[PDB]
């Protein structure tokens, strides 16, 4: 049993909270696509069951083991909470708290403004996302965590209404690195010292939250449009950056751009981006701006 270490502290197999199997009841399906299915589940406690298919290599068995390693010793709001494991019987579960708003990215492509749902969405709903997935990463940059692929896709929601709270849900590339190939590297949301020089720092997650603000302020669009991963590869290598989403304020936009500065540097920490959207909240201008409704 392989260890890890988190905060200079060192955790095993053994320091996982094991759930007894006969305690774990699956609902239904919430999805499958990437290696290995999720379930909704009660332990009554409700979760999201990661599930380990029977049929896996070593590694695969390996990898399952550090993400549960790896999500249970992070303790922040703004990152989905493990509940538990069941690794003593098959298939082997992962047990995480049931975000009932799902995916940041499929919500804001489901929950855009429409002429039925005219007001479905506003400029403060995105910014308190914003600011609580920067939440999680000014957690992560202080407990020198890098992240590695901060992108809607692997944001979560408490709930789909008013309330919601965004949190980091995915920790796999970050996994993979602690231990592939270059056309699933998330490149879209890579800076240029990452993808040429393979160097990650903390300011590799500013660059992609920078990305990440602009899939939440483009209502769910998939970054450089029209582009292929080695068109923004070249692109953004020449010094290209995206433009602004439809009807991003520009104070907003603002912050986006300051996240893709080409030399690490050069970009803010977390404190400072959360600085600069808590301002941008506080900014009639900004908030009562509208959002584009979609026909
Ligand atoms: C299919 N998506 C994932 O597996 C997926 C994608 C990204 C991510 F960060 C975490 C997950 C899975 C591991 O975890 C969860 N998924 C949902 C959930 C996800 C999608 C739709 N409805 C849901 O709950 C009602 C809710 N809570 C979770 N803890």
């Amino acid at each position: 049993n392989p260890n890890y270490c988190f905060a200079g502290k060192t955790s095993s197999i053994s320091d996982l909270k094991e759930v007894p199997r006969k305690n774990i009841t699956l609902i239904r399906g919430l999805g499958h696509g990437a290696f290995g299915e999720v379930y909704e589940g009660q332990v009554p406690l409700q979760v999201a069951v990661k599930t380990l298919p029977e049929v896996c290599s070593e590694q695969d068995e390996l990898d399952f083991l550090m993400e549960a390693l790896i999500i249970s010793k992070f303790n922040h709001q703004n990152i989905v909470r493990c509940i538990g494991v069941s690794l003593q019987s098959l298939p082997r579960f992962i047990l995480l708290e049931l975000m009932a708003g799902g995916d940041l990215k499929s919500f804001l492509r489901e929950t855009r403004p429409r002429p039925s749902q005219p007001s479905s969405l506003a400029m403060l709903d995105l910014l308190h996302v914003a600011r609580d997935i920067a939440c999680g990463c000014q957690y992560l940059e202080e407990n020198h965590f890098i992240h590695r692929d901060i992108a809607a896709r692997n944001c979560l929601l408490t709930c789909p209404g008013p309330g919601r709270v965004a949190k980091i849900g995915d920790f796999g590339m970050a996994r993979d690195i602690y231990r592939g190939g270059c056309a699933m590297l998330p490149v879209k949301w890579m800076p240029p010292e990452a993808f040429m020089e393979g160097i990650f720092t903390s300011k590799t997650d500013t660059w992609s939250f920078g990305v990440l603000l602009w899939e939440i302020f483009s209502l769910g669009y998939m970054p450089y449009p029209s582009k292929s991963n080695q068109e923004v590869l070249e692109f953004v290598t020449s010094g290209g950056r995206m433009d602004p989403p439809k009807n991003c304020p520009g104070p907003v936009y603002r912050i986006m751009t300051q996240c893709w500065q080409h030399q690490p540097e050069d970009r803010p920490n977390f404190a400072i981006i959360l600085e600069r959207i808590e301002y941008c909240t506080q900014d009639p201008d900004v908030i009562n701006t509208a959002l584009p409704i979609e026909y």
